[PDB]
């Protein structure tokens, strides 16, 4: 008959954003915390989105002064600016979970959360060597150049070693949409056959799909994606042949932090370390666990 | 009442004491726990005293529980590798904890705890608590692979500290050989300032050794892993044991959590995930104190 007890506050500060990757983990993170308001009625949350580092750091600062959070679960806007705020609240005795990108200085979080981007790279690099006979013609799109994005080359280029793919070309399409499409034109207008196409990302894929329709050569060839947008969720699952398959890097992993973060709260449950989360190959067969129709990515 | 969504199993080596014992009790308050926070799944355990046995468990649990996902800790990997091969070919969810099969690739999920992190946080600790010239001695477990990752993350973590390493043996992992040990560098070494015992029934016979020879006064000890009596001692401020060093039996509760949050959530877990070695102070404790465990 008393209050209900409360075992501490999850706080989480992320990147704001209402479309893209970003946007449907901003849709995880929130989904999230309304799955647990009901598993862990004594947790409480506050989500502060950021538009810029500066803000994120004073969303984080009057979290800690005037929220009393006893976890943080944060996903830096950038390394550096973040990392000396992030670092007094560990100095606080506030527990930190960081996701997606590394503060500048290691040893900071108590729990670090990403997706696997060598991991993704092999996925997708094992799909083309298991399904293209030697001789067999693609190109790919890369991403903006980035560590990250070598990452995933290097992992694809790994894996299809000795099946004797020709790769014809890559070039950076910058994980945009209108940029792709750019690449895509000038792959098809340079190269009359082509067998597939590694577009590493969905909205790149969208873009290499309206050139390919454009010249009119939909027939010709099949296109992996990336992280899973519903539209290509929804085809692939629908059997789509242009689309056979993709390679998961998921927004969730917000979801994935802070579930750990609350288990840390309400349990003796070890969650401190490294979590690495795996991408896995979506199929028309298991493409329905992975279709979020509410999310806006 | 709660409709079911599914069966998880889980099969670990037997044990009713030590390390393994601690872990099969974390399993169980895990499964008691869940049974309260998500009625909507089941749960079958099994614990074998072999490889062979562990087999059977398993072939058997698909054949007649209809399990949804598998939690297992292989008694050996090689054994382990087909049978484990086999269920992920059912279509059931693999979780693998502490040891892995001897073929990259099978499990959704590896849990494990932290080898090189062990020793690292032990290490960092010898070197921000001991000054130039201070010296130690040091009881390695069975020679392994993992003592060897714990040994060498340690004497990283110590290199430019100024801090004599006396000297450095195997103990087992088991009380008697480490008190056997203790009392030689005892007979050898007149003044020791710290031992890194490295684990906690190791450092329970080198405080056997050293009680003997009368120098409880004299030196500190860090074990490891947190059995209930050593962490009841640090809460309680025995200053023969300033700290320690945690690498959990309770790595089974992370990954059998885990493994719920597939069958109850959309919330991605599949990868990797080594567990972190924390520092155990007198200020944390009792986090860490299980007082109906086993260990």
């Amino acid at each position: 008959s008393n209050a209900q007890e409360k075992v501490g506050t999850i706080g989480i500060a992320i990147p704001s954003a209402t479309h893209g990757f970003m946007g449907g983990l901003n849709f995880h993170a929130q989904d999230t915390i309304k799955r647990l308001q009901e598993v862990y009625p004594q947790l409480d949350f506050v989500l502060a989105t950021a538009g810029n580092a500066g803000k994120m750091v004073n969303d984080i600062e009057d979290m800690v002064a005037t929220r009393n959070i006893s976890a943080l679960v944060v996903l830096p806007f950038e390394s550096e600016p973040l990392t000396s705020p992030v670092q007094a609240v560990k100095e606080a005795g506030i527990w930190v979970t960081v996701v997606d990108r590394g503060l500048s200085v290691e040893g900071i979080e108590d729990l670090y959360v990403a997706g696997d981007n060598p991991g993704f790279g092999r996925v997708a690099g094992e799909y083309f060597a298991q399904h293209l006979e030697s001789g067999k013609k693609i190109v790919v799109l890369r991403g903006i150049p980035t560590t990250l994005d070598n990452e995933r080359v290097e992992a694809f280029t790994a894996a299809i070693e000795g099946s004797g793919i020709e790769v014809l070309d890559m070039q950076h399409g910058n994980w945009n949409r209108d940029d792709a499409f750019n690449v895509m034109q000038d792959f098809l207008s340079k190269y009359p056959q082509i067998d597939a196409v590694w577009a590493a990302d969905d909205d790149m894929a969208i873009g290499a799909m309206e050139a390919i329709a454009q010249a009119g050569r939909t027939e010709e060839m099949w296109v992996m994606g990336g992280a899973g947008m519903k539209e290509i969720i929804r085809r692939i699952a629908d059997g789509d042949p242009q689309l056979p398959a993709n390679v998961t890097y998921p927004p969730a992993q917000i979801s994935t932090a802070i579930e750990l973060t609350a288990l840390k709260l309400v349990s003796s449950t070890p969650v401190s370390g490294r979590f690495i989360i795996g991408s896995q190959l979506v199929t028309p067969e298991n493409a329905e666990q992975f279709y979020f129709p509410d999310s806006p990515f």
